[PDB]
């Protein structure tokens, strides 16, 4: 009897594979798998306590080192709860593997006429086909590690992604003689540098070499493709100043010569006057999304050309009426073929972006990040002043992830990191509840290391069960969590929509949040508690200091402001609270839009 | 100018509707809806702390009185959020309407070429497509209103279900004309009873009037028909035992003199008994699913002809190599017109059934539900002894309901419900963290009435969140906690299979919950404790007679068996018939109680 369980190979496929962790919960639909993946050993099985957790933590996991990690989910509600995770990954181009059980194959195909598979299983493929890069239902036994395999190096190809493969119950149980194992062989890499690419490396090389006042946007893309190490040179080679995503924010040293900050519809007053005032744009691996670049293209950069270089060729294109050179290239690859074309024998002369880098800095000069806009309201702590307060307390290796609300805004227009520190959170979906389970994947990523989670009342409630999974692991999260009476982001929602009475956002409204200090004593969990400026820095030593999990609140006022934000529609520079318009006039190179004139 | 905000018209038309109570979290997708329907006063916003805590809360506040409930999603990960719960309502046959919001109509519509619409949207009407009776994204204003008065119609005909209406985001701010409003008209109701199914009527009532040994099986859909209270002169006056699934355990007295109980992998001995050595079986308003039937159709009360009554066809005929009449019919309907003919002065007569009843009763006097196997073991309070003392503290009123794991199964097996009780669960799906979001939708469905809710330690955590929503509203939930450890259920699954160290269902194989007497006191609610006998009673008139929320933890071997139940026994590996339950009786009590004797695969275990 020369065979083996389908499940043992699995098993050894994913040693093989690389892949050291998997996030899940156990059920019948695969009893097999974790039987199978506990005895050898290799690869570690974390049991959350809702499949929606696992499916975030392999995320970042993988943006931690760079290896993918599988979720483990089972028939029924265990795919079910994973689903939006998968999105996220999906939004993110985050790679990543969910392995579902389901019911017996005779079950399993989808011209079922019964509402339901076998006792309580579904079409669990057909459920994620428009929010991942490849689902598949393995029927042969001997396909079983192909498909695996397949499921692995499409998440990775590309634009990466999530990938579901469904494993049904009898096919993990059944045996096979290893020799009638298939594999999957990947076919050849892409060639993305083809002559008409290589052209537009050239049009890009002269648009740098001729534009005044360039302005580079680098954006995860980046980081995805493993080129961050080539920003630093090609920027000082440029002499250009650079703009740098929400997602990317790490992959450059905040404090470099020539990095001024993010821009966007929650961006930094200079970044957005720097962007604004460009004449040549040149975004590589950053999607350009809304939050980015505002509600009207003919508003962005309006005295600016703009290329775009992006690995996928519908987001690369998605703004061709404004854009020049859509560029569909690896961000990789594309700078390292700049880089060349800065050293060729026929490289051009680089003229002097002296005036526009000193104009750059004036701007911060004029407009800091935490400026007076941010001022304690009514002796609160004022959630942007924390946060600059905090970043001094960050180690030399500080993983930061954060939540939505306060965290996500605060934290992304405010914190700075240098090399050797990472930030990390969900922007693609920007669902509630990620901070727990980001904090777990970069956690065990790190072999149980530290993670710093910033987080909201709100935000804690969905994914509030990760706290016993916090605690039963010893892991070393310092979870803040920002206290404000409910939605505090949806409260100026509906305020400048209807000016009226809130409505489900707070306590008085029908949503209330308990108090984290008690729950986590209850969690056998050291709690903090950040009222004032009194105590503040004496409690931020001490919750860096611990060696196990513990939680800060952080108490703001329960309708603090988030600026700057571009609210109502002007445009992009215009950013509320509006400055007197005699200084915006100055701040235009072509004085300011017809419509903030008015305003 | 004569125009009114959209939002504004789904709020009046929820009331038209009759939609007295929505669950959900706002959202810049919905954040419209919230606004409209708030200002109107006349549907409850219920806010959760998890889209699928809504999605679920809305399928037993339906259950309760019968008066649908919608959900309130809003863009992205609001509605991917809420996806379980639809799953658990698509396969409980519950209705509801799911009202989700999205990004700006001119990014939602499938061809478009990124991998999500505007800044955070998705085709949520797609990734429900398979599980839900209808979904339609509002494109037009003048057709808002008209989608969910013909998404509620979907949901509550025939077979109920949950649909899934989208409402993008600039629809609900724009603008029209009342005037311009389209309006949905029902189609009239199916006729079921053609001659056809006269003459299926007419063929049951003979083989009722000619077995000696009769058993109907009667599910939850006689209720979802509205046909519940149409049983007792059923059963009275055609003097037949009768079974209850598990989803219509609520629907007769446990202890009326005629119905026995509940059968299946999970049946009572006594119960399996009857199903599986009768010579009639009619089956109305139940699925016949896996769990009720077993694993094999030729080894189901095999000396039995066996009809069935649901109202879709496919569920009708999907046991038609074992099944005879296949009645696709309304299960009040079916009930009125076997009724009518029983009642008729030519109706046929009625062969006496008396020994077959009194040899039901001996059945359960031979095999009590709560039996020998089922002692305190090690000390340890059994879990089936706690459920029959718990039941002794049933109000007149009482609703039950229940997670998975031990409340479920020891749940089902033991309580006893009288009329004016009710007993709710997830059985389709069978997800885990239904209970406290079930308890949400009952305690709001009776005006924040009293719910009691049986929970275990592992089920407790996918929910966890929703213990936030309690102490806000205050909600009279009696929560009781089954500690034992982990995954009990799943460790008899891998104990079964492999004989060997646990594996992510223990502490120690990394699996643990918290201290929930603990967590209760974070959370403002009182908490108790039973360990043993002594202080039980006492305490279960405490949790009863509090006015509030209370949590109470019932602890319980790590390791106790779930028994009766249908499992593999090692001969070679052999799974035995129905009727023989694990842990297995002596061959000679089994072939004693069989009335052709014993199955050939049970002679040798
Ligand atoms: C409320 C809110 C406010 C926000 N405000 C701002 C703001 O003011 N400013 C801001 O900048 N962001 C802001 N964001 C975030 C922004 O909208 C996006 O979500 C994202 O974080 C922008 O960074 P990114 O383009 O690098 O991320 P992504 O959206 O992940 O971009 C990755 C891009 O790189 C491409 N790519 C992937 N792999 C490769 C490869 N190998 N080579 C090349 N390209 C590749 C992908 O196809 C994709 O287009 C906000 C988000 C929210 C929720
Ligand atoms: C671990 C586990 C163990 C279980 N063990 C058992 C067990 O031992 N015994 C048991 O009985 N159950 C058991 N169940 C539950 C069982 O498998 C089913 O899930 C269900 O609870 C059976 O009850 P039901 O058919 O009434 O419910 P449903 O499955 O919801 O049945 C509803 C049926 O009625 C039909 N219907 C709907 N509306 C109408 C209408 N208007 N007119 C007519 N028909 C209509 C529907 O189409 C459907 O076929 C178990 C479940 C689990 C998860
Ligand atoms: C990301 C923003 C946004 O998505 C949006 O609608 O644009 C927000 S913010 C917010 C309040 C959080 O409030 P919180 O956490 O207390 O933070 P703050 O106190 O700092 O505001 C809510 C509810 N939602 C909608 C939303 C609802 N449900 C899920 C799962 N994801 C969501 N994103
Ligand atoms: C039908 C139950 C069943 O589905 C099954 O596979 O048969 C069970 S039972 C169980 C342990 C309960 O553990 P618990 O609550 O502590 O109760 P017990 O102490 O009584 O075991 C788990 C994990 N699962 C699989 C499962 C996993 N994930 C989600 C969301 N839903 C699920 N149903
Ligand atoms: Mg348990």
């Amino acid at each position: 009897d020369n065979k083996v369980k389908v499940a043992e190979l699995v098993a050894e496929a994913l040693e093989n594979l690389g892949i050291q962790h998997a996030f899940g919960i156990i059920g019948a639909g695969n009893v097999h798998l974790f039987e199978a993946i506990a005895r050898r050993g290799y690869t570690e099985i974390v049991c959350v306590h809702h499949e929606q957790a696992a499916c975030m933590a392999v995320q970042t996991y993988y943006r931690t080192n760079g290896r993918i990690a599988a979720a483990l989910l089972t028939t029924g509600a265990g795919s079910t709860n994973g689903v939006t995770g998968v999105v996220s990954a999906w939004a993110d181009s985050i790679p990543c593997i969910v392995i579902a059980g389901n019911e017996n194959s005779k079950f399993t195909f989808p011209e079922n006429p019964l509402r339901m598979w076998g006792v309580q299983g579904y079409d669990s493929c057909q459920m994620v086909e428009r929010v991942s890069k490849y689902q598949m239902r393995v029927t042969k036994m001997e396909r079983a590690v192909y498909e695996l395999e397949k499921g692995v190096h499409l998440a990775l190809e590309g634009r990466p992604g999530p990938t579901w493969i469904e494993i049904p119950m009898d096919i993990q149980s059944g045996r096979i003689d290893p020799a009638t194992l298939e594999h999957y062989v990947a076919p050849p890499a892409p060639d993305y540098l083809t002559p008409a690419v290589a052209a537009q490396v050239d049009s890009v090389l002269a648009a740098l070499a001729k534009a005044e006042r360039p302005v580079l946007w680098l954006g995860n893309g980046i980081r995805l493709a493993g080129g961050e190490r080539l920003l630093k040179p090609l920027l000082e080679k440029l002499g250009s100043p650079a703009l740098v995503s929400w997602a990317g924010i790490d992959m450059l040293d905040s404090s470099h010569p020539l990095v001024f900050g993010r821009a966007g519809v929650y961006g930094q007053r200079a970044a957005n006057f720097i962007l604004q005032n460009s004449d040549y744009v040149l975004a590589i691996g950053t999607r350009l999304a809304i939050p980015q670049i505002g509600y009207d293209l003919n508003e962005l950069a309006r005295l600016a050309r703009i290329d775009v270089v992006d690995i996928d060729g519908d987001e690369a294109i998605k703004h061709a009426k404004r854009t020049q050179e859509n560029i569909v290239c690896d961000a990789r690859v594309f700078i390292e073929a700049l880089l060349a074309r800065l050293n060729a024998a026929d490289a051009p002369a680089i003229a002097s972006k002296a005036d526009w880098v000193a104009k750059c800095r004036a701007y911060e000069e004029q407009f800091p990040w935490v400026g007076a806009e941010h001022a304690d309201p009514e002796g609160f702590i004022n959630s942007y002043r924390f946060m600059e307060r905090l970043n001094g307390f960050f180690k030399d290796d500080q993983v930061v992830v954060t939540d939505m609300g306060t965290a996500l805004l605060s934290g992304h227009q405010v914190l700075r990191f240098k090399e050797g520190q990472r930030f990390m959170t969900s922007t693609g979906l920007g669902e509630m509840g990620y901070g727990l389970p980001a904090a777990l994947g970069v956690s065990f990523a790190n072999d149980r290391g530290e993670v710093m989670c910033l987080n909201c009342d709100g935000g804690m409630m969905m994914n509030l069960q990760e706290l016993q999974t916090m605690v039963h692991h010893n892991l070393p999260i310092k979870l803040f969590i920002f206290n404000n009476d409910g939605y505090l982001m949806i409260k100026h929602t509906q305020k400048s929509l209807f000016k009226s009475d809130y409505v489900g956002t707070d306590r008085k409204s029908g949503v209330s949040c308990p108090d984290f200090s008690r729950l986590a004593a209850a969690f056998d969990i050291p709690a903090y508690q950040i009222r004032g400026w009194d105590e503040c820095d004496a409690t931020l030593a001490k919750v860096q200091a611990h060696t196990g999990p513990v939680i800060c609140e952080v108490f703001m006022h329960p309708q603090q402001l988030f600026s700057p934000k571009l609210g109502v529609s002007p445009p992009l520079e215009d950013l509320s609270p509006l400055i007197p318009r005699d200084v915006l006039e100055q701040a235009m190179i072509g004085g300011m839009h017809e419509k903030s004139k008015t305003l």
